[PDB]
Order: C-alpha cells, then structure tokens, then sequence
DNA sequence: GGTAGACCTGGACG
DNA sequence: CGTCCAGGTCTA
C-alpha cells in the first residue's frame, strides 16, 4: 500500500478522536489561512505535517479519524492522538463560545449558523512567525506556495507519499544561514526574502534564540505583541496573528482589509478618536479594542469565525 | 507624532 | 495589456 491513505482504503490504520462537525470543520479551518501546510490530497482527506510527523485527517459526524506516517505501519497511539487534540485545542468548547458571541452579538449569531466548527489551530511559534511574515501584502494562494518552497529548501526531509515529499518547518539556524535571502528570492518570496533572514538572525543573535520566542506563551498579550514588532517584517497585523495562533493570546484581534471591511459593512464602525479615517496605526489598534469589548476575552476566535466566512464569500 | 508611497509577484478584472 | 489587489510593514 502506497500513496496517501484514505479511511476506506486502509481502515485498520485509522484511530478516531471523538469530535462532532459542530466542534470542528476541517474544510473551514485548514485551508482558511491559519496554517498553510495542509492539503486535501484526497477528497475530505487533509494531509500535512504535525509535530514533526505526517498525518491525514478526515471526519465523520461524531468522529475525527486520524492516521500517522512515522518503519512499521500502525494506527496512532493514545499519545500521538493527544498531539492532535492539542493542535486543534479540542478542550476549548466551540459550542460555548458560539453561544456567547451570539448572545452578545446579532450579526454574528446570523453568520454563526452557516459557518460552524471554526476553531483555532495551536501552531508552533516558529512556523507561525515566518509563515505570517510572508502573508503581508499577499494572497493565501501565493503564501502557501512560498511556505512550501521555503520548507523544501531549508526544512528537514520527513517522508514521501506519492510524488509528494514532506518537510519539517525550517529552523532558526537554517533560516539564519549564509545567502538565505538570495536563495529565498529565487523561490519568489520577493522582498520578504530579507524579512525572513533578518528575523532569523535577529532572534538568534540579539534576542536569545528559540527560548526568547517560546517564553512569550507565558508573557502577556501586550508584552508579547510589543516584543514581536521589533522583528523585521513584523508589524501589528502580523504580530496579532502570531499571538492569536501560536502565543496563546485569544484576545488578539488581527486587523486587516477583511476585518476593516467587515468592521465597516457589518458593524457600521467609524473611528471615534482618530485623526485619520482609514487604516492608520491608530485606528487599527482602536478597532481591535472594539472587538475585544464586543466579543470579550476570545475576540480573536470570533474574528477567525467571520474571517473564514468572508473568505468563502 | 501623523502621513502616502512603495514594494516582490502572481491572478483578476476593465 | 495596464491597473488593482491580496491576512501590511517600513519610510522620508
């Protein structure tokens, strides 16, 4: 048996974590632009790297089926499945949050019907940092390719399924190496080729390496957000992403075009205390606060719910 | 402190 | 085929 597995082709190799489509919708999470490393190689079967390992994920109505490629084949262990639960944060009950945002908001309660199972992935800081550095002034379609080539170039080779080889996300040492930028431009990363190199070296030579970054999962949102921006290619929008998706700051509200349109069309929002009228540093910060008060401690997850709906719209 | 102007690039539209 | 735009950040 070769190629990517399916629930039908290789039943004996799939374990299932109990999970209803209301709690998680793969087709509304993985390609939604949180991670750029999941592909639907097979219909309803999403494959990608998780915890330095390849997985294929598919879901029924009450179960989420998982299969792992580690050299002996076997269904996922109890601990390997745990890695999956951690990734989708399956302890955070979406049904509750949905009730709360719908309870204190009407427009949400409306869109919160057609779009369920939209949660946040608990991503690794490094992968998330550099992935979202490539997102600025760019489209999800492009970003995916850039991150794919980036990983192929400087990422550890994992395994090969079909004509697809998977790579662990590059390390700081890898991204800081000589002539990385020159290499990354060949991969068409554009002006962001420098941002990656600079940030890799900045973190590893001026900040304290990996330790500095990871220790922001304990810091406060305000602390971490402030900490990130000093990195090249990292502004408020990019920082809010890293915080929200990797740094465990659920109140982080990434403000961008989509969020600014939604904040002008669906909430008729208007910059109260701001000299300007458009997306200037000031307003964007204020806009975020507005959602943090509206939706609360998890204004970030709520954003992701609407943001996803707006994409497939 | 508050502002446009630009950028690498690849896909849409007029 | 030129103008715009996409999960914006860095600049005189």
């Amino acid at each position: 048996e070769f190629g990517h597995r399916t629930l039908a082709s290789t039943p004996a190799l799939w374990a299932s974590i109990p999970c209803p489509r209301s709690e998680l919708r793969l087709d509304l999470v993985l390609p939604s632009g949180q991670s750029f490393r999941w592909r639907e190689q097979s219909p309803a079967h999403w494959s990608g790297v998780l915890a330095d390992q390849v997985w294929t994920l598919t879901q029924t109505e009450e179960q989420l089926h998982c299969t792992v490629y580690r050299s002996q084949a076997s269904r996922p262990t109890p601990d390997e499945l745990e890695a999956v639960r951690k990734y989708f944060q399956l302890d955070v009950t979406l049904a509750q949050l949905y009730h709360h945002w719908g309870s204190v908001d009407s427009h949400f309660q409306e869109v919160a019907q057609k779009f369920q199972g939209v949660r946040l992935l608990r991503q690794d800081p490094i992968e998330c940092l550099f992935s979202f550095i490539c997102s600025s002034n760019n489209n999800i379609a492009r970003i995916t390719g850039m991150v794919e080539r980036l990983c192929q170039a400087f990422g550890p080779r994992l395994i090969q399924l079909d004509d697809v080889t998977y790579h662990g996300f590059p390390s700081l040492q890898a991204l800081a190496g000589p002539e990385v930028e020159a290499h990354l431009r060949k991969l068409g990363l554009g002006y962001r080729a420098r941002y990656v190199s600079a940030s890799a070296r900045a973190i590893l030579e001026e900040q304290g390496g990996l330790a500095w970054l990871q220790q922001l999962r304990e810091s406060s949102y305000e602390e971490a957000h402030k900490a990130l921006c000093i990195l090249p290619g990292v502004g408020t929008k990019v920082a809010d992403c890293i915080c929200l998706m990797a740094l465990d700051k659920p109140q982080a509200v990434p403000v961008d075009v989509h969020m600014w349109h939604i904040a002008q069309r669906d909430y008729s929002w208007h910059p109260t205390t701001s000299q300007a009228k458009g997306p200037c540093p000031q307003t964007n910060k204020e806009l975020g606060n507005f959602f943090r008060s509206l939706w609360g401690p998890y204004a970030g997850w709520a954003q992701a719910v609407l943001f996803s709906a707006d994409l497939r719209q």
